[PDB]
């Protein structure tokens, strides 16, 4: 029955934590993002909030987890260790890939994907695992940390980020809450080569350090979805469509590497290869799970987050579906190219590919 | 660093009602019993101690965050809002793991498990996909009542048999009164809770849970109290420590569900679990299929047509109960328990995780 599109997508600026976010309840900060994206569809359209059919919003990052707690209530040993399934990397493009579906069947003709993060066994560990089985040295991370500072740092002084980003009013917060709007992503990183080459890494015998890895950031996006046609009646633009989607099983030992299976699926269900891909959105969390998938892939590097991604911007965890489609759609129609793909960490030890295309 | 996983033990504990028999422990009091109980059954007849555990993975559990920001930001308060979560449990997710990480020879001993309880302190997204699913494959109203009544006729036979004796380690749970109230007594508990007397005219009674509907109470689960816990090794490490393997993974598969179908998973798990087996559906002796709603099960059979004798034969959650969270360690379970007791090989495992994805095992008795 029905044929989505992307209409309008945004996001927040990326805050850190403790920064100029952190004055907003995950609610209210979430709430305005799901607003914007409304309201910048109804500048020059019929459309209304009363018009969305259904919202998805991802689920949130959450030891205290009860495998552990049980094991101890139960008097078992304290060295075992135990862990339970929940929102680790958040749910990726799950929302987006649901909305998207439910308007291709017939079942609503509007949709709003949605995330956030805020103040609402290990990852580290799993990212060294990674680089050591590939060769990926030192120097290959801080290398590509450089460059994702140097892209973002560039992308921020040309406004490349200008029509993506909704600012958004927050209280002044920090040492004194009684005085009563942002607009840049906090993250951005005054650093070298050589700063990065004085970095402890973060674990002893790895390879990343702070320079390297994401910290964990306030942020939320939407991506608002539309029939086609419901899109034109209301007379509203089509920006992209979903060109293929995947959802795969990661290797439970290398959980940061699902995005070498979830890229090969999904550019196999579009019948298309690596070469053919324009920009590529693949989240920085850590930077050796991008060079590892680089290595088996071996895209054009220079294709490759190019505006920086998330050790220079911030890792909102919990909307990284929403902000990596926003910021490949909006890379795309700055630089009128077709096709995007998008790849992360979803879940937990699941990973998502998605390929779009500019319309 | 490769290993070769195999089960060498697996227990559940019964499976109670809503504010039943084992409501008043906390869920972290009912899967550490079981916890426990996986590991003191493989003790009995061996060296192991829980000690030698090397990891525990639990599913995960179980007012949007969605819904609050939406309202919070003054938007209309007709339009739906979700969050994609644990709606029906990881399924089969924490053993996957488990016996991944032991293949990948990370660890040597490991424990799957998962709970379903709630605090003294299936929704309606659920009904509506199960009646799409029904109306897409023409199963009436009359087709979900002959499945139902035989879900609690073969959990009622099997009970009576003592086939649940191995596979059930009996929880102490305080006792509650008509108040549901606690007493101070603490009981042991051996028994399902969730089987009743049923009849084609009783079931044919019945309203159903949604306006133009097929499904009913009687038809579909109620959400249940239980948990389960299966303790994997590498097979050296079990031979070494004294223990014999019981059971190891043929083949497994995870596919992504129709977003409007998002119930209906199994079909697509089967199919493809079966395919990388080499196997036809013939070729499986017992198959756990969960029952949350009538309609999925002969949906499935519809697409796969298998011999339904060999389907859920010791009763599902219709008659048994849902204890969402524990369900894939619960079928394993029940299969492994079922194979040993037929002698029999081969057994398929299907169901519904997170949301909108399924997972299909074959498991071989060894
Ligand atoms: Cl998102
Ligand atoms: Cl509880
Ligand atoms: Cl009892
Ligand atoms: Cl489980
Ligand atoms: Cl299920």
């Amino acid at each position: 029955m029905g044929y989505p599109v992307i209409v309008e997508a945004t996001r927040s600026p990326i805050g850190k934590r403790n920064g100029w976010l952190s004055g907003l309840h995950a609610t209210e900060l979430l709430g305005a993002v799901q607003k914007a994206v409304v309201d910048k569809a109804g500048i020059q359209s019929g459309l209304h909030a009363g018009d969305v059919e259904q919202v998805i919003g991802g689920c949130v990052t959450q030891s205290n987890n009860i495998s552990r707690v049980a094991w101890l209530t139960a008097g078992l040993p304290e060295h075992v260790g135990a862990t339970t399934v929940d929102c680790q990397c958040g749910s990726g493009q799950q929302a987006n890939h649901l909305i998207a579906g439910l308007i291709a069947a017939g079942a609503i003709d509007v949709g709003i994907a949605c995330g956030i993060e805020a103040m609402s066994p290990n990852q580290f560990e799993a990212a060294e695992r990674i680089a050591k089985r590939r060769g990926i040295t030192r120097e290959d991370v801080d290398v590509f940390g450089l460059e994702s500072q140097r892209r973002a740092q560039r992308a921020w002084a040309e406004g490349r980020f200008d029509r993506e980003i909704s600012p958004i009013q927050a209280p002044v917060l920090d040492e004194q809450n009684q005085p009563t709007l942002v607009f840049r992503d906090q993250g951005l990183r005054e650093t070298t080569m050589a700063g990065l080459g004085e970095l402890k890494p973060v674990l002893e015998g790895g390879i990343h350090t702070a320079g390297t890895s994401s910290q964990i950031s306030d942020g939320a996006a939407a991506v608002l979805w539309m029939d086609e046609a419901v899109a034109r009646a209301h007379g509203l633009t089509p920006r992209a469509r979903i060109v293929a989607q995947a959802l795969v099983g990661a290797e439970p030992y290398y959980h940061l590497d699902g995005p070498v299976q979830s890229t090969a699926k999904v550019l196999e269900k579009a019948g298309m290869k690596i070469g053919d891909i324009d920009i590529v959105e693949i989240n920085e969390a850590f930077a050796s799970v991008v060079l590892s998938w680089a290595r088996v892939h071996e895209p054009d590097m220079d294709r490759v987050n190019v505006n920086g991604g998330a050790i220079a911007l911030g890792h909102p965890v919990g909307c990284t579906g929403s902000r990596l489609i926003t910021t490949a759609l909006h890379e795309l129609e700055r630089t009128d190219q077709s096709l995007a793909l998008i790849t992360m960490c979803a879940g937990g030890a699941l990973s998502t590919g998605t390929i779009i295309e500019r319309i």
